[PDB]
């Protein structure tokens, strides 16, 4: 844990409890850190982690996800909000239901995700067709969709949402 | 200091007194954390980086970065490479220029880094609007970004490339 970030979290307005109760490590140690009595050197690795992984979060950009999504008639305007695009996704799904998206868009990214065939699961508008291949592959050991892939969940589809825009804050 | 470089010290073939004799640690300590007698985590700040700093001069000519960047167009994807994250960066903006991360990411990073709160300076999905305090920021004195923080550069991107891959030598 490098000494600059914990010599700014030392050096910080925050009072000596404060620290102590968001970290883990004593009030004690953190006051002699303070005035001197202990050097930061002195401090073990695992505090001088705890310290440096708190000032760390302290220092930590934020994320803010507005999806915009509309029909290709425009009559119809989606708007959903999150700090991963995870929970853009949910908050889509709680506003607008999980039939707007394109059909089987999840199950389809997972496939894509794990180096599997379209033709071998008849793959059409309507949606996957060949059923029994997919209930296999849930029972088969896969990897699970990462964050990312939920954005592209929303990209993916053209059916009844056509254009998707994703607006990210670091406010 | 970094456990992971540690262990690699530790577990890789070298005599404990060649260790301690190029690095200071007492050779009791090196012996008690490779018998498990001394968890790694009890060695202090000074020890722990006295170790890591050695391990890491000798990796120093063998360490490559490579970065992945993932777009919506999927034969659209960024790479860089360099042997710091800050090389990696520098190779990236030659490369790809400074459009395609996220708006002004390297100076809100820089600003929250120093503390301060991106309020005043006026923080949107187009960037930082308040020029005139970043000017006023810019001719203050403030602490420059670390190695991490480049990495975190591309990791809180998410407005065009939103999948971020790092491989690391370690070695």
């Amino acid at each position: 844990s490098m000494r600059k970030t914990i010599e700014r979290l030392l050096n910080s307005e925050l009072s000596s409890n404060s620290i102590a109760v968001r970290t883990g490590v004593s009030q004690a140690v953190i006051s002699k850190l303070r005035n001197g009595k202990k050097e930061l050197g002195n401090l073990t690795l695992n505090s001088a982690e705890k310290l440096f992984e708190y000032q760390k979060e302290m220092e930590k950009v934020d994320t803010w996800i507005v999806y915009r999504g509309r029909t290709a008639d425009m009559n119809k305007s989606y708007i959903a909000e999150g700090s991963t695009y995870e929970e853009v996704y949910n908050n889509f799904v709680d506003k607008y239901g999980y039939d707007v998206l394109d059909e089987d868009i999840y199950e389809i990214q997972l496939l894509k995700k794990n180096g599997e065939n379209l033709d071998d699961y008849d793959v059409d508008s309507d949606g996957i067709n060949n059923y029994d291949k997919l209930d296999e592959f849930r029972e088969s050991d896969y990897v699970d969709l990462e964050d990312y892939d939920y954005r592209e969940l929303f990209e993916n589809s053209s059916s009844q949402v056509y254009y998707h825009e994703f607006e990210i804050t670091h406010e």
